[PDB]
């Protein structure tokens, strides 16, 4: 199924020396979920897979940063001392680590890369940035930005020229290739990629939005009992129309178990899932076996103890059962890297599906979305949303789209150009 794009190849060729670090981005829906899982399936035997949330590592199959580099919560300057002593354990695994690949690296502020950079050069006791390790970053920093705190960008200011990954103070000793997906797949009609990848880059005119309103449609964005999902900034508002909807009839809990290692912050799934027979939910999990994908939507039409039947919108019935996440970590078995699970946890794969966050929705596909627009979007959360539908039939709004919700972010849009002149390359060569 999987297409091995030239771009895709580029990547690949330039790893093939162990000496490039590359950071991998694309437009929305160009395979870079898709192409991390392979790389990293090629990726060898002394290679560490980490990414900055728990849930982000889970689903990637592996750590957070936190863990691994025992990194302290908060901002942290180059000058604070460093005093977190690793394991001998973790010293002798790091120091076996050759490839270290990070996904949702657009998530990532500067100091959270120098910090990793201090501690592995602490470790390898060696001035090469990372302490020699290659690193391979994935992400989008047009759809998953950081989001800082006041104080903490206060803080950082004095060392940072700003607060993206890009801005680590390691660049100016190391750098990067960068390679960008651009070919499409969620969407393929031309002129709603075309409007999507100008949204993306605050490019857009004006005169696209025409386009977008007759997107507006005031009968289906109020109704709840249609096959649209509606996407929402907030949590408390999507918790609302979820509960809501759900209503307090005919009710059944599904309790999640968790064994062993298994951080809160880091489970995937409802902790007491709360159906009936009636309700709108998602799936969490990509099965292609049993015939279905994370994100994908249907109707409880069944509810037992052991399973779930739900119709889904493509008209297959499946038979949900639980399912079981696994938590790893890392270790040595003779000089190679290999994980082990310290903990798991067990829950049905589905979760109450009438709204979603923007932010939930990240990285998802939906066929039919109803956005709830906001005068006060951030950066990259307008483009996020309406980038998940395959098609512009598939998306209503409430109100019309116009200018004001596409803010700009010029840092991203000088770094794109900067590398892009560069030779696809940032930092130092
Ligand atoms: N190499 C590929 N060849 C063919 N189809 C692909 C490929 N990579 C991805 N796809 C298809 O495109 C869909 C979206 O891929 P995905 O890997 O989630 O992209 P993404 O860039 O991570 N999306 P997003 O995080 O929303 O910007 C997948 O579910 C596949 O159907
Ligand atoms: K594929
Ligand atoms: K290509
Ligand atoms: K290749
Ligand atoms: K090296
Ligand atoms: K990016
Ligand atoms: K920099
Ligand atoms: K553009
Ligand atoms: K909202
Ligand atoms: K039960
Ligand atoms: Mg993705």
């Amino acid at each position: 199924d999987m297409i091995l794009t030239e771009e895709m190849q580029k990547i690949m060729n330039l790893i093939q020396d162990d000496e490039n670090n590359v950071f991998v981005t694309g437009k929305a829906g160009s395979g870079k979920t898709t192409f991390l899982k392979y790389l990293i399936e090629k990726s060898g035997k002394n290679c560490i897979v980490a990414a900055p949330t728990g849930i982000a590592a889970i689903n990637a199959g592996g750590v957070t940063l936190h863990s691994l580099f025992g990194i302290p919560f908060g901002p942290i300057t180059p000058y604070d001392r460093l005093e977190n002593k690793f394991s001998e354990y973790k010293v002798e695994l790091l120091l076996k680590m050759e490839l270290l690949i990070i996904d949702e690296i657009s998530m990532v502020r500067p100091d959270i890369l120098d910090t990793i950079d201090r501690k592995l050069r602490w470790v390898y006791e060696s001035d090469e940035p990372f302490g020699g390790v290659q690193v391979i970053m994935f992400g989008d920093l047009f759809q998953l930005p950081p989001v800082t705190k006041k104080q903490e960008r206060e803080i950082l200011s004095d060392f940072y020229d700003g607060f993206f990954f890009f801005n680590a103070l390691v660049f100016k000793r190391t750098g990067f290739h960068i390679v960008e997906l651009t070919k499409i797949f969620r969407q393929t009609e031309p002129e709603f990629i075309n409007v999507l990848n100008n949204i993306r880059n605050y490019q857009v005119t004006s005169d696209e939005l025409d386009l977008l309103s007759e997107l507006k449609d005031r009968k289906i964005s109020s109704s709840y009992d249609n096959e649209y999902i509606h996407i929402c900034t907030h949590k408390a508002d999507v918790e609302k129309i979820n509960a809501d909807k759900l209503g307090e009839q005919e009710i059944r809990n599904y309790d999640i178990v968790i064994k062993d290692k298994f951080p809160e912050s880091s489970i995937p799934c409802d902790l007491h899932l709360k159906l009936r027979v009636g309700a709108r939910v998602m799936s969490l999990v990509n099965d292609s076996l049993k015939g279905y994908y994370n994100g994908m939507l249907g109707i409880v039409t069944a509810l037992e103890d052991n399973v779930i039947t739900v119709r889904m919108d493509n008209g297959r019935t499946i038979k949900f059962e639980r399912y079981t996440w696994s938590n790893t970590q890392y270790t040595l078995k003779d000089n190679e890297i290999v994980k082990e699970e310290i903990g798991s946890c067990t829950q049905f794969p589905l979760t109450l599906a009438w709204a979603i966050t923007i932010h939930k929705s990240q990285g998802l596909t939906f066929d039919k979305i109803i956005i709830h627009v906001s005068h006060t979007f951030c950066p990259g959360q307008l483009y996020v949303a309406l980038s998940r539908c395959r098609t512009l039939e598939g998306i209503v709004s409430d109100a019309f789209i116009t200018k004001q919700m596409i803010i700009p972010e010029y840092a991203l849009i000088d770094f794109e150009r900067a590398y892009k002149s560069e030779g696809n390359y940032y930092g130092k060569r």
